[PDB]
């Protein structure tokens, strides 16, 4: 029987450590595909397909976006994916950071390993592309961010965070688990690109609710901040912008190629990027897609400066 | 009782003077938030929320986009905002050009001053973000462009213009002023991102009608032209392009970071940018968003070369 | 009476030869506007307005996107357009690569020549803008790509291809040719930006069907690949991305201005660009817009690496 | 009767203040041409022609190289030159930092003003070019350094110093002042480019003797150091290098154009340049021209790191 | 019997025409090696070995430096060298602009052709390297400048000039032509690098004497000036500098690689370079090597600004 | 008693292996200071002070320039210097590649280790600076080249070589070893900068004599060649140039900062640099300082292309 948890919100501080090395290495991460029911919005239970990071023998939590992977250019990257036994649909990986870096569909219970070399630096998206239906798998929340830093790592910053944006089309009733009163993917609404809710880090109120990481992204005044951003979509890009903030550096792919002083950057679906800004002003600031009516739909977050 | 004027179209030549100085200064502008009824489209009266520039004791006209602000990097910028006495909803400022450069909601009648230092160069958007509902306030037309030029100013050009694009969702009847037969904002159409009309400089026929600035943007052949462009949205970006024209320089944020020879540039909502092109061909040329069915809806302008 | 052919799919290998010269020249191409009925999707006949390239006395085939034009910066470009006698609506050219490079509407039967100098390098779109209704003419498939290479030509690559993306709004019945059972343009669906099908190179299954250029784009492992890409629209841009591939170079307009290591690039409607990537991984790879539900609608292609 | 002082050594710390402004200004300096007898080397009295800086009503000391002038690009530079009453030969100015920035020969007693605009940034040499014999006038020590910093000034550093290198050809006996037992310029040795002594800051032991600025150039470990360097010549350039030090930045003329990590830089006679290096190692370090036998001849200084 | 002419001074305006083409071509020049007696200095007859340019059937004059060659990058360069019948020593060519671009020693009377492709842009020196003794042949004045401009040519300028610097060691008596009372090369003085005279364009007073090209280099105020400079040596480089002038651009080899705002540039012997400066100041200005005692020896020229 | 060998010529192919790693390491080299008598020129025995590289238990040969050291930026460099027991004067190291990277004078017999971090990339000189008389120690031949390559190493080339230039002042008789008939350093000639011989790699005929490395530097046509060059001096720089060759890249200190297409580059004494060129022409080519009378004095080498 399916697990039913409060939410799949991803902490935007659960980030691997900064890179200060030039020696290539074999970086290795353990992932587990987890089908879960949880609140998408307040009062709305949704059937999620998520990624969870396994450390040692311990696993979870299940989140949207998935766990942030972090490596250096020239490293060898090993992702062990497991498909939980209590899942329904099969799953697999697809890393934009690698050349032909896709796994083969693994059945619930089986576990396979994906090995690939990260030979192009940048922020990339990774996702579930199983059954040749990447649309359906991403739509349910199976997407995360991988960053390949250059040799020596990116310029050091005071605080760093991770945000994944996505849109959701909800149909009441789940085909499986009919006992559960909650929503399932809507093909029609999805095909028509007419979403109901927008989410930052897997929840409509995530980054807006103190209980659900509402004060999670907080920085001291005068700090340099870096933001690893993904647009999971699966259809709508993000006109990303933070109120009262100016992006000193913006690079979608390479550190060297960037625009200075961007206010709002269009991040297309299925793409990741890096934002850099100094927190020169104190107080609360609203993180939002600048398609503003999107914000009421949940494209709304909160940055704190002390 | 509400004022009812023909239109809120903004002259795309009402531009402050070019900057040729390196001495920082305290540049100061007087704004007044003005709720007005006027033609959005021919035969359609709409309830606008606009910005107007006050010179000396004289104010107006009320326009969309709002008045262009123009400063140098390192200047100190002072905006005195006034909320007219005959307004309904409260208002405030939000400048993308400044760090935590937001005012506090001022009530109809009261007047506050916003002081901020412009320490990042570029073209930025400013707007009304009052009542924590920037979507509603921008949707009614409360958006304008500010440019922070580098020290010495941008490279001199023969002719310069100012264009703000926006989309509108209209509901017949205004909740207030029921006597007026005209349209008010539609939450549903707005939330669904399905606009009825598109406008350049606050009117569907603005830049297309000789009476309403139709021949306003005219330049001599062989001239260098610069265009300060804003995408007010509040939801739809602009695939900006001018027929028979090639953009020699395009920079969304910094002068140094630009692409040469762009044909169509995506300007996301809540963003401003600078276009530069030589008028090497004579005659009439259609300024349009390149989502072409948008053009019938009003995303259509006119450039004249003599 | 109208011609009725199986499809208007464009071979993504029918490309002019690479440029290795610095001597400017007068490059000349013969085009013929061809109204045709053909399969848009399997089982759906659509009324197309296309461009065809005339070599010597021989013409055709009629395709979407139109024939790729290819010149050097400083060349003199001569396009002879002919409007077939059995056409209905008038037509003309509009080249984004030239300054005021638009023809005048030519009637079915008449033939005019467009001469222009290509003095800005880059990948550009060209299209039919006749009757002052570029939306209607582009919507029916009258769009192609022109590239102006720098002097010496772009860096040489092993394999090169040409892809035009577009979206379609279909209404059953053609106003003309009522005898034909097939679909015509839908103003309403088009104005609302709610397309039914998406196409790569003029067909929903083109680049997916072995019969219809399905294995057309095939390259040997370790090859450098260049892709000339257009977004015909006429309303929807393309979040272009190829699965298992990383773009080493991406330039929308100038060769010099580009971003390294892009995964997904937003190509706005009415714009063309150049993608460059090494085929370091073997096997099949899905070419798609990353608005993934678009892929089921036909935004789906196939790249083969041996 | 001539003045006879111990030495004309220039303190390499008597430097104007750093520039942190972008507002152009009229910077003004008062100079006085001073013929003096002093020790060139220990036990060798030489007849010097020097420049001295007049502050307020007070003047002196007389030094080689002359006083460092320091301005910003776009400033207006005013140099009042005075030729002392007890001088013999006439004198004038010649600034490499200005376009046609030469005075006219002023007679002993008379005083003229040189006004010029500094519209090209960089480190330049200035000198006495009177009587159309710049060789004779420079040979006697009439040379100094002027730097035109960019707007905003050069990047700030912890410690800054000023060094002028020169070579000397000495003939016993002065034509004038026969009573004095000391040396005068040797035409023959000078014409043959065979100097006897080399000097840093006007003395053979200057920068080597604690009494004569020997510990004058001292910096704390980990400090950033900037060095304003002139090669007075008048015939021999300087293969400038500091032992145990690496120049992180070296620019002869423009800040932007520089080589990173230079060990020894050739500074041609009649040229000035800027060296930048971090003092990462403690202890004493020998400043020298790398024509090493030059060092015994006096091309030898001392840098201290604590 | 040997010819005896007044001087071998080269007009610094006898320059080929500017290049405004990108089409490679086969540029061809006819040279004739001419041994001549003439004034090196006033009252001093010297035995010169020079190059002369043959146009059509007409040849001469014989000059130092030799005739300026001027081509575009990618051209094919053909130099027909002739060794006059009344010469003594054999001669040949050696172009620094070409890969293995050396002729074979041609005997007096015989004529050979040198063909080479100019595939690296820049200013280069060419000279006589015959008998494996390039020192002896260059010492007598057999050196000239070749420039390979990029495709399109260098940026256009108002006025352009050509200057070759050299030093001379003179021995009274010529081994051949004993009847002539004049000077021949001195091995000892030459080997010891102790020259007697310095020359600009083959004469000590050339560029200083109105009769001998003294007012030859004259430009209008506000003009852009370009200078093609060679350092023939054969031993001493030139600390080139023009009084009252600042070099806006200086490139020894490639147009792209240059330093801005140089005052004095060291040009090593056997090297050529390009100087660029605006003539913003009127009047007379002294062109000189900044080894100033060199100027009395003849390293002295004259620039006029009106 | 002193050793007496034929010559101290250094093989310009005895070069450490190319670097293809980014992992910092502790690179370690064993040096031994060796006083030796040998032929400077044919028939002239000179008293040399040289460096020799000790591999394992085996040492020698003794050469000028000393052994080439080769490391990566960020490595830790360990040089064990030994002063042979049969030496007279004490010795020490001085690396331009390190911050305060000087040893203390070690007595004949004693052995010390120099540890330093190479944190600035480039080609540098190292030498003996013992007894505070670097002039005397370098003059006798105690100088070599160290290169700090960037992470990943310099771009790979087909063939690589090592050349050290120097000048010599010789006095007959050695103060020590009076039995030996040969020459010792001349203070006077040295102080006056009037050298007798010039040498490439420690011998006048080295690189010119088949027996003494005359055909040592040989490369196949079409090969890319890199040259690590030092100017030991100790007084005269090198106007380095190779006949029939063009330097595609020239960097004195940093790989990034370089000039393209240099013909002759001035390398000041006490400096090292990197030259890069393609061997597009076959046959013999003369390597020389372009102060051509220097070539007869021994500044003459030989490059072979097959
Ligand atoms: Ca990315
Ligand atoms: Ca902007
Ligand atoms: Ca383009
Ligand atoms: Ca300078
Ligand atoms: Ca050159
Ligand atoms: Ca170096
Ligand atoms: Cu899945
Ligand atoms: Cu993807
Ligand atoms: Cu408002
Ligand atoms: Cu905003
Ligand atoms: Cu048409
Ligand atoms: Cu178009
Ligand atoms: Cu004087
Ligand atoms: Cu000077
Ligand atoms: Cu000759
Ligand atoms: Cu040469
Ligand atoms: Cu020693
Ligand atoms: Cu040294």
């Amino acid at each position: 029987m399916v697990d039913v948890i409060s939410n799949v919100a991803k902490d935007p501080a659960d980030i691997p450590g900064r890179i200060s090395r030039s020696c290539p290495k074999t970086v290795t991460v353990n992932l587990v595909a987890k089908e879960v029911v949880a609140d998408l919005a307040p009062g709305k239970k949704f059937w999620f397909w998520t990624f969870a990071e396994k450390k040692g023998d311990t696993v979870g939590p299940a989140t949207v976006p998935g766990p942030m992977v972090r490596v250096m250019e020239g490293d060898t990257v090993v992702i062990n994916l497991t498909n939980d036994l209590h899942n329904e649909e099969p799953h697999n990986l697809d890393f934009h950071a690698g050349f032909g870096a896709m796994l083969m569909d693994i059945e619930p219970g089986e576990t396979d390993t994906l090995t690939f070399k990260a030979k192009r630096e940048g922020a990339y998206i990774y996702h579930c592309g199983a059954e040749g239906m990447p649309w359906e798998h991403v739509a349910y929340g199976m997407y995360g961010l991988i960053v390949v830093e250059p040799k020596g790592g990116l310029s050091r910053v005071d605080k760093e965070f991770y945000i994944g944006q996505g849109e959701w089309y909800i149909k009441p009733g789940i085909e499986d688990h009919p006992h559960i009163r909650g929503y399932s993917l809507d093909e029609d609404k999805a095909l028509a690109e007419h979403p109901d809710y927008f989410t930052f880090n897997g929840h409509t109120q995530a980054l807006m609710d103190p209980s659900i990481y509402g004060n999670a992204i907080t920085v001291n005044q005068g700090d340099k901040v870096r933001l690893f951003f993904v647009a999971g979509g699966p259809n709508i890009g993000s006109n990303f912008h933070i109120i009262g903030q100016i992006f000193d550096k913006f690079y979608p792919g390479h550190r060297r190629d960037f625009i200075r002083n961007e206010e709002t950057a269009y991040i297309p679906p299925g793409s990741a990027a890096v934002f850099e800004f100094k927190a020169l002003a104190t107080g609360d600031f609203l993180i939002v897609d600048h398609a503003l009516f999107r914000v009421p739909k949940g494209a709304g977050g909160l940055l704190h400066v002390k």
